[PDB]
């Protein structure tokens, strides 16, 4: 999995992946990621919760809640509500695209 | 692959592929979708050229190019030039994401 859509959730300890790179949200609340296994860059807040989960929501803000629902951590970026997608690329970097441009149907395409 | 990005080319007989959808760009230029093998939808542009290409431009829109650089179909929409990503979802539905909204950095976040 390369893409968290906005309204999906990656659970604790599950990640994405492309190429040789991870992007793990860890039991322990840190957002980590990794190339081949070497962690480059993390949210730096591990141990600030427990059972952890990373989600995005439907402005394109990307959060880190814990069990009881804090927030954590969060890109602290929105654009209008609509549609987003998280894709960990090849290249290491994960990109938050949105709203939707374009997709099929009647008025499909945005502006 | 399930994504393409603004720069990139899924070149002829290549496809993106999400769970049990397959999205191809025939050589012959039909861009042809398919649902467990199955076809269940197509730009309808077969034979329009050969050596055909499927790549999403700076500008998210995207575009099937013939080997004589021939516009044959597009989703024919576009918006600011930045970076837009096309995503094959599971649901079966392609849909184009952008531009970006936020990603690590100084000056990560869309306005």
């Amino acid at each position: 999995d390369n893409v968290l859509l906005s309204g999906q959730t990656l659970h604790a300890d599950h990640s994405l992946q492309a190429g040789a790179y991870t992007l793990t949200i860890q039991n322990k609340c840190n957002l980590v990621k990794y190339q081949n296994g070497r962690q480059i860059w993390a949210s730096n807040t591990d141990r600030r919760g427990s059972g952890c989960r990373l989600t995005l929501l439907s402005d394109g803000n990307l959060v880190i809640y814990d069990h009881n629902n804090n927030d954590v951590w969060g890109s602290a970026c929105w654009g209008d509500n609509g549609k987003y997608a998280l894709v960990l690329q090849k290249d290491g970097r994960f990109v938050i695209y949105g709203p939707v441009l374009w997709s099929l149907g009647p008025n499909g395409c945005r502006r």
